């Protein structure tokens, strides 16, 4: 079992180099003035400050007008499906975000845990004040609520809870990495299809406004993605034992399937009644989500077939 | 045992109405549409949004000057120790506040946590930015390790430990209730002796900017103690059977002891060789500052004998 660390350990190193992501043996006090890991330092510093951002000075005057009238029963059915599930995601991340930072042992890590831990905070807020800008009170409650109804958005989150919940229960040093790779994986892949969806109502003038809230989210996203790239990569070097190949094999099959299910549930969002994604479209943007992930955390690509964004105009068209 | 929440329970309320602070059942959805605590949602507001600062936006030119030549070695020795403690209460802080929000089954007062959490990690930050800019290399070392040296600031920081350290080895229902008073103690009243000499030293225009640093990080530790006052003034209403007279005995001593050590640490440090500070004057502070917290709370004074705050001025000076 990973030991919890106790609130202040005076028989702690003082030596900022001694430091660990896990298991390493801190005083506890957060010593700033010597940083191991800069990377931490830096995401912390651009999470906190640079990329910070309030929700409610984005002008919601518009939408509300084109979803009543301009939207179609499809877009609407997707809005509804993908911020639901978004809304999930972001209440699972704030929730086991305490989980990471409570056991890591590099106070330059647990402050970038903490930044990440409140942009997450944000994105509830930031969805709360989409649906209460764009839709009616009723419509609203049935969002936050559509799992109860909708059994692929239920499995879904029950899914993501799973595998975060392993490491809960059984708090060993196996099911941190599993729930760690868990953690990179939503953050990488779980975010897209709703991501992609939004920017092409965008790409048309479709809900500016919803799409303006996005791009920022999708901004602190890519940051979390580097953070946990890091930390994954950080692991290895420092903890090789935890990358047994009955792990590194695990790895590539979580990877593999969540590349399969977030196209699939673009698929069922979608349906090619959306203006601009094909069911096929979907896969090769998730398919080069996958392989830019799964080799930047230092292994083979799993889908050789792609190698090419098919979607390159959102690099541009996500940009602030 | 407080059995710490599933990251998702579809078996969970859907209404708002039926939250509460501790041993609710939420589904873990942020569901934000319906808030049962209207000041919960509020504060989180203010503590993310309203009251956002950026540590490195504050110029930090002159107090290098200052400090190297205008202080006296009693106030280098008092600044050394003030910031000493501050850096391990604010670092306890970020650590602690991660159990409480994953121990809290309200989705906004989880919120409203997590926003603490962040603001914890900006002291953290603006301290170090204080000694980056302040102090040389050497010095900035040995004042974050100054419990190294001193008997009195380790033994300070070993008793802030224990009470949140109980909680964490037994985590059941009356450990819950001690480590929130605590939290409430050491928002309430073990800032004030570090805060008090810091707008001593700003009367007569000495490091201003360490206290306009102080300004901010003293407006945040306002909204912690109003966070954690209504938290344990709710517990009371939802709760009262962990209120029970041994608990209400014990949060009297705590309080009355914590009223006593902050006086004398804040005598340790001054010892009235700082040209404002009495080891009486402190008294009277920190015995308004108990009364004031305690019966905010629900209690009768502790110390009637006082009933006026005596350094009225500081809060018209504190203002930003
Ligand atoms: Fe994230
Ligand atoms: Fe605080």
């Amino acid at each position: 079992e990973l030991v919890r660390k106790l609130i202040f350990n005076p028989q702690g190193d003082r030596e900022a180099s001694k430091r660990k992501i896990i298991k390493g043996n801190p005083t506890n006090i957060f010593e700033l003035n010597e940083i191991k890991y800069s990377w931490a330092f830096d995401l912390y510093k651009l999470m906190g400050f640079t990329n910070f951002w309030i929700p409610e000075e984005i002008q919601m005057l518009e939408d509300r007008k084109q979803y009543e009238t301009v939207l179609s029963d499809y877009e609407k059915r997707a809005y509804e499906l993908v911020l639901s599930f978004l809304i999930a995601l972001d209440s699972f991340q704030v929730d086991m975000l305490k989980e990471f930072g409570r056991m890591i042992t590099a106070p330059e890590v647990e402050m970038a845990i903490t930044a990440q831990e409140f942009q997450e905070s944000v994105h509830a807020y930031s969805y709360q004040f989409i649906l209460e800008s764009v839709v009616d009170p009723v419509k609203a409650d049935e969002i936050y609520n559509y799992w109860r109804e909708d059994e692929r958005l239920l499995e879904r989150n029950k899914v993501i809870a799973e595998l975060y919940n392993e490491f809960i229960r059984k708090p060993n040093e196996e099911n941190f990495i599993k729930a760690t790779i868990g953690n990179y994986i939503l953050e990488s892949l779980y975010f897209y299809s709703g991501f992609a969806f939004f920017y092409t109502l965008g790409r048309q003038g479709k809900m500016r406004n919803t799409v303006q809230q996005i791009k920022y989210i999708n901004r602190d996203e890519l940051c979390h993605v580097t953070l946990f790239r890091n930390i994954i990569n950080t692991l290895r070097k420092e903890n090789p034992e935890l990358f047994t190949p009955e792990i590194e094999k695990w790895i590539v099959e979580y990877f593999k399937y969540a590349v399969n299910e977030e196209i699939k549930w673009g698929q069922y969002v979608t349906q090619n009644q959306i203006l601009g994604i094909n069911d096929v479209l979907i896969e090769r943007y998730i398919k080069y989500l996958g392989n830019l992930r799964i080799t930047q955390i230092g292994f083979d690509p799993i889908y050789p077939e792609v190698t090419e964004n098919p979607l390159k105009w959102i690099d541009e068209f996500r940009k602030i």
